[PDB]
RNA sequence: AACAGAAUAAGCACCGGCUAACUUCGUGCCAGCAGCCGCGGUAAUACGAAGGGUGCAAGCGUUAAUCGGAAUUACUGGGCGUAAAGCGCGCGUAGGUGGUUCAGCAAGUUGGAUGUGAAAUCCCCGGGCUCAACCUGGGAACUGCAUCCAAAACUACUGAGCUAGAGUACGGUAGAGGGUGGUGGAAUUUCCUGUGUAGCGGUGAAAUGCGUAGAUAUAGGAAGGAACACCAGUGGCGAAGGCGACCACCUGGACUGAUACUGACACUGAGGUGCGAAAGCGUGGGGAGCAAACAGGAUUAGAUACCCUGGUAGUCCACGCCGUAAACGAUGUCGACUAGCCGUUGGGAUCCUUGAGAUCUUAGUGGCGCAGCUAACGCGAUAAGUCGACCGCCUGGGGAGUACGGCCGCAAGGUUAAAACUCAAAUGAAUUGACGGGGGCCCGCACAAGCGGUGGAGCAUGUGGUUUAAUUCGAAGCAACGCGAAGAACCUUACCUGGCCUUGACAUGCUGAGAACUUUCCAGAGAUGGAUUGGUGCCUUCGGGAACUCAGACACAGGUGCUGCAUGGCUGUCGUCAGCUCGUGUCGUGAGAUGUUGGGUUAAGUCCCGUAACGAGCGCAACCCUUGUCCUUAGUUACCAGCACCUCGGGUGGGCACUCUAAGGAGACUGCCGGUGACAAACCGGAGGAAGGUGGGGAUGACGUCAAGUCAUCAUGGCCCUUACGGCCAGGGCUACACACGUGCUACAAUGGUCGGUACAAAGGGUUGCCAAGCCGCGAGGUGGAGCUAAUCCCAUAAAACCGAUCGUAGUCCGGAUCGCAGUCUGCAACUCGACUGCGUGAAGUCGGAAUCGCUAGUAAUCGUGAAUCAGAAUGUCACGGUG
């Protein structure tokens, strides 16, 4: 059922989030670094929303480009968090670490940034649909050509597992030529676990 | 009037919907609640409490009892085609209603006057008690009944007329309208007679039956009984039931024309009177076929039934009875108005006349249709439309058209016709689905063609069952059982038996202690306990800090414990099936519907032509990968055509032709030819071409379904354990074992079996590894250490095929299970419990029931090779090639 919309297009649309060659004797000693970096960084940067954390390995050290749509929260008073983490990313990843920060201008057209706001609204006890009818039209005044948002879970009920489904525009999924974003962020309410899926469709080719 | 002092004085029901007003806590299909809907199975806004809140107040609630709401007994104010409801049809008494002109009358009717309709009560305007209830003055009202006066439209009564309703007299047609006799022809059966000789008859198929004691067939004859082909029709006639041979005989009514007469003589009809299909009943006839009851055969778990062979009352006639039917147009009779068109019976017209004529008009009988009505379906001059006159009948479902009583009947029975009790529903028309042993088109190894297996035997593997101290859980039709598990000697591992811990194996905070480290030691199955040379760091505001390790105490830690029906995540399934929806618009009272149907076509909701719909999305197609052709760029470790070289090995120099490798491109679009279609999609052929009509394969599975599976991968709501349901360590266990089922491998031999030679692959792994040459071993191997970080080195010898030999179809020079003995390898350790090797022994098995599965071409069938997991261990899983 609906094979993951990145794993079919690694190639014709998108590329990896981490590029580095490794021998067969060190391949599984760089993965375990790069997988507990991403669990570390998102638990620290719970605010100052983060979409993508890329990692390059040049000759013998590192490079990391953390993407936020609000860089001023992370770079606060000239890198009081930047040099503080750069001391302490080396303690998990023994090479010296670079940290680079870009902007995510138009923050309402990347799926991770959108779906983090859905968990925020649905844990403030906002209505399950008034939160989302406004979170699609706002992401259609500027930008995209199609948006699907599925909201599944407890949805407040007693024994209820309904799925909200609202769509606008055009979203293909069996065209490999197209360009689709995808993100699943969850939510822990005072009862039940709500999972949210987002299918922002940018332009094709 | 004075004194005292805020002192002397607030409950009751309810809070899920109707219905104003809400959340926590107990409880868990228990107790309990309730005016109806109905709540309660472990999170209850409905039960019990607690806060809060709403209604009313000196009262608030329940029960009982009437009228409202109830247009639910409908006078004002309902109904009867299908929801309950039109008698089976006539005739007719009492009664109800009355066409049209005058004239009279005044019984109804209207207007007025008088007498009355007790007072109170109700209503209106006032007046008294500090207000109000309460008391009270004046008026209206009491709808009525009676007596007088007047008016005269309508009804009644009376008197006279009129002909439009109704009836009579006269021509004239059409008819299965009745009753009483008579007479036919075809066919069936029984009987007689001739010829002739082996079956007839029956049915999914048979059997009972009938036959040489001469059947069926076939010809001749006789007797008898009932029905009346073709004409024959939405056709006729009758009050309805009903009525079909031809003729005579009596006999009723309808149509149509002309003309005179009577002058309202009419309509309906409670009671009462008649005619009442068929089955049945009584007495007498009559007995061809058909046929309940019955008998036998068959089918059948069973078959009184369907089907088969027989067969009686009855059906037929006369006379008498019974009175019901889906007695149907599910529609009482009678009268008047309201657009059309196409039929048909019979009858007059007019009309040019030859008509296969024309138009108009009545009496019937059919098909469509506008207004209109209808819940809808549907009726629509033969109303269910608009209106009149009289009658019958209906009041939720069962109980029940039933019981008692009455009247009729020879009998069966019929007609008239209740109640108690019990339920919150019974029923109507129309929608979307689902389903059919209903119909129409289409597609799939779905059948049919073909090859090969499963179930027979042996071993391998899983589940059920059994058993044990534990055989740790989970997955139960296809969708399950070589399944999580891509590896159980211990470890894994959860379970069992013990040994052993309590802030803990681990997290953070607190208090002390020492750097960490190294201790090379004993006890003990180990866990652990105690020795134990040593070590004394590290940054120093030199104060210490941080680092680690030990103890104390608190919050806690931890959980493979329950819930997959509290859920997220991730996968199966229908199904790679061709569908699934929306916007705006119009139709419908509404749930809906249309687009998305029709014709053609397609692997396809793919296209074309059509069309109250016009569009859009998801899907299909393409975009991606791989294989097949060629071109360009590229030449080491790959490559050898040309060149020498050679020791004859691309060995070497060399070459960039090639094969190969991998980058980037072209090629295929029904493009072109012909035919075919509406010439429009497309379809059938044809050329060229490496490839021809989506070239072959792969990934890609729509809206959804099954509360499908998983809390034991992980994440989480709740619930329990927290001196153990948590931790630690030994051995055991999951591999036990009369049995049954699932997949899988070998075999059962001569398209074979051995021995000796000899030929050709792809794909992949390897510096914590591959482990060569030499070397020693019957053999698995042991030495030995190269080469190697990979087109180089190693894994690494492909097997079937071919060639020669023997083997002669024998449970075997077949088959290899079992088992004895002897070895090597990994690992601390091969007892329960590993894999291989040697030697010996040699089983079942001679192609395998009912059944049942896979496959349409490099495919089935058969032969090998590699990888993942991995110290060791594949008949499985995944993957690549031979022969075909």
């Amino acid at each position: 059922q609906k094979v993951h919309p990145n794993g079919i297009r690694l190639g014709i649309v998108k590329e990896h989030t981490s590029v580095w060659y490794a021998d067969r004797k060190n391949y599984a000693d760089y993965l375990f670094a790069d997988l507990k970096v991403r669990e570390y960084l998102q638990d620290k940067l719970k605010s100052a929303s983060v979409s993508r954390i890329d990692i390059h390995r040049p000759a013998q050290t590192a490079r990391i480009t953390i993407h936020t749509a609000r860089p001023g929260i992370v770079i606060g008073k000239k890198g009081e968090d930047v040099e503080k983490l750069r001391q302490d990313l080396t303690k998990q990843m023994g090479v010296p670490v670079h940290i680079n920060i870009e902007e995510i201008r138009k923050p309402e057209l990347d799926a991770m940034l959108v779906a983090q706001s859905v968990a925020q609204q649905l844990e403030r006890r906002v209505m399950f649909r008034r939160a989302m009818k406004r979170a699609v039209q706002n992401a259609m005044r500027i930008g995209a050509k199609g948006i699907k948002i599925q909201v599944s879970g407890r949805l407040g009920g007693a024994e209820i597992a309904r799925t909200e489904w609202y769509r606008e525009g055009r979203v293909p999924l069996h065209t490999l030529r197209a360009d689709i974003d995808y993100a699943t962020y969850e939510a822990h309410t005072t009862y039940g676990v709500i999972g949210v899926k987002v299918w922002i469709f940018k332009g094709e080719v």
